[PDB]
């Protein structure tokens, strides 16, 4: 699925933030945003939100 790919991307970011590079780019909704290690916690919560969304077969709207 597409979300599966968007996950490997935000993940490749956790590796780019622990290697020293503080600024990182992320494609979200066709819109780019630059988070710095200053807010690496929100990235941890966002990822988790995807593991819960890939649980149910979506079914339909919320």
């Amino acid at each position: 699925m597409v979300r599966q790919e968007e996950l490997a991307a935000a993940r490749a970011a956790l590796h780019d933030l622990m290697t020293g590079k503080r600024v990182a780019t992320v494609q979200k909704d066709g819109r780019r945003v630059e988070f710095t290690a200053t807010s690496v916690s929100d990235l941890k919560k966002y990822i988790a939100e995807l593991e819960v969304q890939t649980g149910m077969t979506q079914r339909r709207r919320g």
